[PDB]
C-alpha cells in the first residue's frame, strides 16, 4: 500500500535482498522480460530504482503483495522503518 | 551497535573465525540463500565484506546480536580493539 | 509440465542437487556452452535460477523430462511439494 | 522463409540462446560492427528485437539460413512454434 | 523434525560421530555422490555443516529419521540437548 | 568414440578409478596443468565431470584411446554398460 | 547380488576378517594399487568403507563373487544376518 | 592467418584450453588490461569470444603466432579441424 | 593532492590493490552506493577508472587522505612513481 | 609479542613439535573447531602456516603466551634464533 | 628484475614450490589479504598466475628480491632457464 | 633423463621402495618441506605421483641423478623396463 511509496528513499537505500522479492513477485505482477531486465542491473540500489520505476502501473493489491513480501523477508527492516 | 560500523576496517582486516559467526547468526538475521552466498566466498576478508554488505538493512538489534557473538567468540579481539 | 512453473519459487528455494539434473538432462535440452554457463554459477539457488531462465523456450516434453528427473532424484521433495 | 516474420512475437519472446545464432550467422550476412552493437544489449528479448530490426535488408536466402540455424539450435522450439 | 533445526548450532558444535549417521542415512535419503562429497570434508564440524546444508530439500520424514539416528547413536548428547 | 558420449551419465555416476585413466592418458592428450587441475578435484564424480568438460576438443582417436584404457582397466564395467 | 547393498550397514558394523576377503578378490576385479589403497586404512570399518566405495563400478558377477567369499569365510554372520 | 577466421565458429565452440593461449600470446600482442579483462570471463566459449573480439586490429603475423600456438597446444584439434 | 591527478595514467595502469583502498576510504568520502557500484566492476583498471570518475567533486583533504592510503599501503609503488 | 612475526619464516621452517603446542594453547586462545582444523593438517610446516594464518586476530597477550610456550618447550630453537 | 618478466611463461609453467616463495616474500612486498587470496588458489600454475598478477605495481627492488628467492630455492631451475 | 618420463606409467605402477630414493635425493634436489610432504602420502604409487608432479622444475642433471638412484636400487626393474 501507500507505505512503500511514502518511504521510497529508504527502500532504495536500505534493501539488501532483491532476489527473494523478485522470486516472490514473479508471474503474478512481474512478466519475465521485466524479470531479466531488472536482474541484469548491476548494483542493488540500481535494481531497486528499476523495480520502483515500474510501480505507477500497479494497483493497491500489487503494493499489498509487495509489502507482505518485504514483511516476510525482512521483518526487522520494516519494523525499524515504520518506527 | 555503532561499534561495528565505526570499526569496520579493523573487523574486515583482523577477524579470522567467520563460519561460527554465521552459525550464531543463522535463522534470525541471515536466511539460507544468504548463508550459501556468504559461505562460498573464498577468502576470509572477502567473506567479511560479503557479510558487511548486508548490514544496511539491519536495525540496532541485529548489530547488538553480532557484537554479542563477537564478544563470545573472540573476547580478546574486541578488548584490544576498543582500546 | 505446468507443475515446475506453478511451484517455481519452491524449486528455486529448496532444490539441493542440481548436478544430477544437469548431467541427466545434458545432450537433449541443454547444450555444452549452456551447461558450462550454468555450472560456473556459485550458489545453488542461483544455479536454479540460471537453469529456470532457459525454460520459456521449452516445450511440454522438456518440462516433462525435467519433472521426471526431479521425481527420480528426490521423490520426497516432490511428494511434499504436491501436497 | 516467411516463418520468422510471420511469428515475430514468438521469436522475440521465447529465444534464449542468441550467441550461437549470432556467431553461426557471422561473416556471411553479419559484419562485426553490428555484432558488437547487438552483443552489448543487456537482455535477451532486447537483443532479439535488435537482431530483428536488421531483417528488412535480408533476402530469402538469409532468412532461410537463419531458419536453418534455429532448427539446428532448438528443434523443439521450432517444432512447438509450427504447431 | 523441527528439533534438529531449532538446535542447529549445538548439533554442529557437539556431534562427533558422523560416520554412523552417514552409514544409517545412506540409500533411503542419501545417494552415493553427496555421500562421497561429505566424506571428503576434513573436520567433523565441517562435515556436519555440509550435511545440514542439504536439509532444506528434506521433508518431515527425513528429519524424523535423522532424529531417530541421533537418539540411537548418542543418548547423552540429545538428552543434554532437550534440557 | 561415440560410446563414451552416449553413456555420459553412466560414466559420471559409476567410474571409481580415475587415477589409472589419468596416468594412461597423460602426455599424449593430457597436459601438465590439465593433469594438475583434474587431480585437485575432491570427489570421483566431480573428477569425471572435470575430465569430460574438456573432451569437445578431442578427435576420434583420443576418445578411442580413452575407451581402450577403460576396457583395459574395468572390462566388467564396459561389458555391463554395453548390455 | 542385491544382498550386499541391502544390508550395507550391518556388513560395515560386524565383519571382522578383511585380509582374507581382499586375498580372495585380488586379481580379478581388484587391482594391486586398490589393494594397497584399501590396506592402508587403520580400522576395519574404514577398510570396509574403502572397499564398498568401489562397488558402484561392479556388476552382478562381482557382487555374487563377494557374496560367495563372505559365505565361505564367515558363515555365522551370514545366517545370523539373513534371518 | 585466414585459417583461424574461416573456422571461427569451431574455435568458439570447441577450444577447451584457452589459458595456455593467453600465456603464450602475452607481451607481444596482448596487453595487461585486456588480459585481465578476458581472464575474468566466466566460461570458455565466452573467453574465446572475448579474445576474438580483438582480432580486427591484428595483422598476418599475430594470426600466424596464434595458429602456431594452437598447433603446439592441441595438434589433434586443428588436425581434425582442417580435415 | 595534485600528485594523484598529475599521474592519472600510472595510477590507472599500475594499481593492483583496490580492495584495501575502498575499505580505507569508505564512510568519509565514499558512500554505500558508490562502494557497491565500484565493487561490481570486473577488472582492476576499470575499477581505477570508475574510482577516478568521482574525483572532480573532491577537495584537497580527500586527495590527501587517498595519497596517504597509497603511501602507507604500497610505499614502493609511489616511491617509484615520483622518481 | 613482536618477536614471533619478525622470524616467521624460521618458525615455519624449523618447528617440529606441534601437538604439545596446541595442547598448551587450547581453550584460552584456541577453540575446539579450529583445534580440529589445524590438527587435521598433514605436514608440520603446513600446520604451522595454518596456525600463523590465525595470528592477525590476536593481541599482545596471546603472542606473549605463545612465545612463553615456545621458550619453555624448545630451548635450542629460540636460543639459536634470537642471535 | 627484467629476467622474471622476459621468462614469464616458463615461470608460470615450471615452478613447483610456491609456498616457500610466498613465505620469503611475505611482510615486505606481500600483505595478508594477498597471501590469503593466493593461498586459496587450487593449482600451482594458477597460484603463479595470481602472484604474477601483482607484479605491475612492483619496482625493481621487489623483482630483484623475488629473483633472489628463486635462486635460493631452486638454483637448478634458474640455471636451466637462463641457458 | 627422458627415460623416466617416457616410462612414467610403469614407474608409477611398479616402484615399491621409495624411502631409499628419498634418502638418495635428499638435500640436493629435495627440500625439507618437500620430503615431509612426499613422506606423508599413504600409498606407494601415490608417493611416486607426488614425487613426479615435482619433476617439471628439474633439469637434465636431476633426472640423471634419479636414474642413477633407480639403477643402484632396483637393477631388475630398469632391466625389464628398458626391454
Amino acid at each position: 500500500l501507500h507505505f512503500i511509496d511514502q518511504h521510497r528513499a529508504a527502500l532504495i537505500a536500505r534493501v539488501t535482498n532483491v532476489e527473494w522479492l523478485l522470486d516472490a513477485l514473479y508471474g503474478k505482477v512481474l512478466t519475465d522480460e521485466q524479470y531479466q531486465a531488472v536482474r541484469a542491473e548491476p548494483t542493488n540500489p540500481s535494481k531497486m530504482r528499476k523495480l520502483f520505476s515500474f510501480t505507477p502501473a500497479w494497483n493497491w493489491t500489487c503494493k499489498d503483495l509487495l509489502l507482505q513480501a518485504l514483511r516476510e523477508s525482512q521483518s526487522y527492516l520494516v519494523e525499524d522503518l515504520e518506527r
